[PDB]
């Protein structure tokens, strides 16, 4: 009952064909979830893709960037959001048949959906070139891996707070969230009967997600009662639980998996400087200030590797999860970096 | 059997006898296990109290700062290393009888601790006051409970680390480690058969301290490597897991209540700044740069109010467990403001 239009529609389901998968399994039938906003132009040079983020949906990406003064703006721009394989709305354990049914859903990276967002936008929109990718977090590595698989497609890009190339603490932060999930018993291997079976696993998830995915800053100057939580303990059974309660247990573990292995550098046998070397796009790299495990640090080296790059930070106490929008000031910093790009050659 | 003089010795078991505990039960005889180095002075003018930290013991503290190169140097002070109530040494779940027994152990918080501390060392050794209390995180808390309950009674105090009050992030990183330890069955609520059979809650929990203990740069530029672990996997398995392993899980849970629940303010009716404004001590305030829950910042807004006090962080990317003296180049700059910090006037 979560994944329906009604909660993360208007969206249209693409069915694009087989998918061969690069850890070898083949999709009979790939449904990607596509939303789109505004019109394409005859020269269809003002297409911008949106890649959805770790649990979300394209719905989340409308709510929070895309609109009228914005720079994501539809008046200008034919804005494509395409929800993750295993997102729940796209083809995912929780919504495919026969043996990619639940726990037998493949491991899929993100070189995946980006070969099927290609396979998408050439033959089903006939669009040949992206004014700009852009997305946060997963949404960053989708754009990474785009920038870098088809150099020449991608004529800007926007990294907000992701990495090109996967680290290990960030490797072992996933690890410790799927074991939240997957150590509650009621998760029977990924045959639980319903989504709320799981509840435990998913509040301990959701604990998780409040320790890492904001900052220190963000609690001690009292962000969360800004927001309208009085309390820690009413912040995270308020939000952060209520987040995660109704989602799909496999479903998560399928984002897990493929964030954990995110690397452009599977292009060029593991040389990371050479893969982002051969980014032909104009990129700005975006991580969150007070972000505790995508780094200004992390990503910071990265952007050294990047030719013709940019280094814009957006400063939110916020956080990683500043992603989610409750911080308008930091809203406001991303809009008028991304309008800068979107201006430039 | 981790818990033995031989592994953590020498020390002394000093019974300072009844400990009435705040949170109303009364320890009928508080056993604390004391370890000191260095010879009193004439009129006992040279003491330094260092307090252990979450899990660990005095061995610790000699190991990675006490010696004749350091600030703390045996040759010139007397060193006292006063092991926690509740961390297997001294009187815990694991070595007390009676109703105190195992899960049976009361709540002890940081101002028992230093109650006891206090007894320890006017009514044993006779020392009246502390040329410096310094200590880490834990360590730390009760570096602060001691310069704001007794203010006269320490003289300088280093809190390496650590805060004054315990914050709501804080508080939440130490549930969940709680938790990674209490929703393991073979726990069976505190009455598990060994230490070994809750071998998976201990290695969740180390993992939770892997996660939260160093940095992301600590990992990104290789340190586990120059400690001697190839991947983050042997780090894990053979420094952070194997640390842990042997370790007594209602010992654990006894330091992580009262570290969740450190709070000077106590004395004050929950008004921390007239809690840190009693103190007299010269205070040095040194979070660790990259210490990701207890953060520059939350230290910084403390000091802010102690009187006489000065901000000095200690640059290190190995972040909180840089404690452990895995940085060097940290203990090197510590050595170096305790020493100042041991050179102002006595007044």
């Amino acid at each position: 009952s979560y994944y329906t239009e009604e909660n993360h529609g208007p969206f249209e389901l693409i069915n694009i064909g087989p998918l061969p998968l690069e850890e070898g399994r083949c999709m009979p039938e790939c449904l990607l979830a596509v939303a789109v906003h505004g019109a394409l132009n005859a020269d269809k040079s003002n297409a911008i893709l949106v890649p959805t983020w770790y649990s979300g949906t394209s719905k989340a990406m409308e709510q929070i960037y895309i609109g009228e003064g914005r720079a994501l703006d539809p008046s200008k721009y034919c804005i494509i959001v395409v929800n993750q394989i295993g997102n729940g709305l796209s083809s995912s354990a929780s919504n495919t048949g026969g043996s990619l049914a639940g726990p037998g859903f493949a491991n899929v990276r993100i070189g995946d959906d980006v070969s099927a967002q290609h396979t998408l936008l050439t033959e089903y929109f006939g669009i040949e070139s992206l004014a700009l990718v852009v997305g946060g977090s997963m949404g960053a590595q989708q754009t990474y891996e785009w920038a870098v698989r088809y150099p020449d497609f991608v004529k800007r890009a926007a990294a907000i707070a992701g990495t090109a190339r996967n680290s290990e603490h960030d490797f072992l932060f996933t690890e410790i969230l799927i074991e939240a999930i997957t150590t509650d018993p009621a998760f029977q291997a990924g045959l639980y009967r319903s989504s709320s079976a799981v509840a435990a696993g998913l509040e301990r998830h959701a604990k998780l997600w409040t320790l890492m995915g904001w900052s220190p800053e963000f609690f001690r100057t009292g962000r969360h009662k800004a927001l309208g939580f009085e309390s820690m303990q009413m912040f995270v059974d308020g939000f952060m639980k209520r987040y995660f309660a109704p989602m799909d247990p496999n479903n998560l573990l399928t984002m897990a998996w493929k964030w954990q292995r995110g690397d452009v550098s599977r292009h060029t046998g593991g040389d990371l400087a050479k893969a982002l070397g051969r980014i032909k796009a104009k990129t700005y790299v975006m991580p969150i200030s007070h972000d505790q495990f995508f780094t200004v640090d992390d990503c910071l080296s990265e952007q050294k590797m990047i030719p013709n790059s940019e280094f814009r930070p957006l400063r939110s106490i916020d956080g990683h999860l500043g992603l989610f929008g409750t911080d308008a000031q930091m809203l406001d910093q991303l809009d008028a970096h991304l309008a800068e790009l979107l201006s430039s050659p």
